[PDB]
């Protein structure tokens, strides 16, 4: 609710949160409301990864969502059981990487608060299922930048292309450190993904992973390192009108698909 509310709730449960705690709790009601708005309409059940103290959980329920809140930090069990007491919510303590995503109804909604820098494993797991109608991510600003990056920019990489393959992305707004307690060192952002129904293309992503394997290598050399024969790659690049020493970061999703087809 605000820094003293949170601190007092955590202390009741013998917890101390500073910048090392592992998460950052929403204390901004204005931002809370905007997040609920981003997730509408509630046309499928919501799976909320990282409920924190349950602030968003409560707001989602009040807006008519059905929510399954999935929390990795077992220390928050007494806190959430209290804050969610008497509410129609399912509370699960589990690493979201292990949650049975293949069980969720097709058309479900995913809302995830992922405060850390490397979000790629989980985002990839969720998108590969093809089971969500909408995914809303509250992430570090730099992660949102990667998810929505243009070619030839610092943020551009495998995660950009994974997102683009499965979904249309929107960076909706940023959130300052002061919206959270403890305040994080970086700004956060809210990103909405609307899946297209595209499922994995595993051969495409073996190529894309290889292409971005080493930052300061040409695409030719990066693919050679993963066992794509240079002679075959050279020819494929020639056929596409690409520079012989073109770099992975210069290629868009369409170009990666054409390259993959060329090599097959």
């Amino acid at each position: 609710a605000s820094p003293q509310s949170v601190r007092a709730l955590l202390e009741r449960h013998g917890l101390f949160a500073d910048k090392r705690f592992g998460q950052n709790f929403l204390v901004s009601e204005a931002h809370l409301r905007r997040i609920v708005e981003a997730a509408r309409p509630f046309t499928g059940p919501v799976f909320e990864v990282g409920p924190g103290l349950g602030a968003l959980t409560r707001a989602l329920l009040e807006a008519g969502a059905e929510v399954t809140a999935i929390e990795k930090d077992l220390r928050l069990r007494p806190v959430l059981e209290e804050t969610l007491s008497g509410l129609p919510v399912r509370l699960v303590f589990q690493d979201a990487l292990l949650y049975p995503w293949e069980e969720v109804p097709q058309g479900s909604l995913l809302v995830a608060n992922l405060p850390y820098h490397i979000a790629t494993p989980l985002v990839t797991r969720l998108l590969k299922t093809g089971r969500f109608a909408r995914l809303v991510f509250l992430v570090q600003k730099e992660v949102a930048e990667r998810m929505t990056a243009r070619p030839k920019t610092p943020a551009y990489g495998v995660l950009t292309l994974r997102v683009a393959h499965h979904a249309v992305a929107e960076r909706l707004f940023d959130l300052p450190p002061g919206a959270f307690f403890p305040p994080p060192k970086v700004w956060s952002s809210l990103v909405r993904l609307t899946p297209t129904g595209a499922l994995d293309d595993p051969g495409l992503f073996r190529l894309v992973e290889a292409a971005f394997g080493k930052r300061r290598k040409t695409l030719l050399n990066a693919l050679a390192a993963a066992g794509y024969p240079k002679a075959r790659v050279e020819e494929a690049l020639r056929a596409l009108g690409l520079p012989p020493r073109v770099r992975a970061e210069e290629l868009d999703l369409e170009a990666f698909r054409r390259l993959r087809e060329g090599l097959e």
